[PDB]
């Protein structure tokens, strides 16, 4: 079905590099922010969303830990990546697991998909994505529990092995680290 069709199209492009424009709303239409950025993905769970405009930042997953670094405050936050599953759009695409797509109600129409959560086990209200049968993600968006909309419009995609270094992070000297990984 539409759920299996979605996992298959995404399996078409195991690793890639993409450029995106970000449009964030507020449920009230009044734009909250804007920006652009680069996205590196490597199925199963590696990804690196590196925004540049207006505020440069990095959300990188090494498969085990999720790192959020914002140089505008020497701040890096660390959480176990498993505690992040199904809470962000980058999470669902990166993971791209049957088990993930299962917890949603999906409606497809060509390359458009609209996913709505069945129960309550996440921070998302709605996730949409436009992916071609070739695995090419032209765009996707998300809506959190506070009706906030985050929409990403593709500009350029290049399937193919991605540099492994793009999926690692080491907190710099002098940077304040908030390691929320209980252990």
């Amino acid at each position: 079905d539409a759920a299996s069709d979605l996992k298959s199209r995404l399996d078409k492009v195991s690793s890639f590099h993409a450029s995106f424009t970000q449009k964030v709303t507020d449920g009230s239409g009044a734009a909250v922010q804007e920006g652009q950025g680069d996205l590196w993905v490597k199925l199963p769970n590696l990804f690196n969303w590196h925004m540049t405009q207006p505020d440069e930042s990095i959300l990188v997953s090494d498969g085990k830990t999720l790192w959020f670094y914002n140089p505008f405050v020497e701040q890096a936050t660390a959480t176990w990546l498993k505690d992040a599953t199904g809470n962000t759009p980058f999470m669902l695409i990166a993971r791209n697991q049957s088990s993930d797509w299962q917890q949603y109600n999906i409606k497809q129409n060509g390359d458009d998909f609209v996913l709505t959560p069945k129960a309550s086990n996440g921070n998302l209200k709605q996730f949409t994505i436009n992916v071609g049968r070739d695995g090419t993600i032209h765009q996707f968006s998300a809506v959190e529990q506070d009706d906030q909309r985050s929409s990403y419009q593709l500009k350029s995609q290049q399937n193919g092995a991605v540099d492994a270094a793009k999926f690692t992070f080491t907190p710099p000297q002098g940077v304040t680290v908030d390691d929320q990984r209980k252990l």
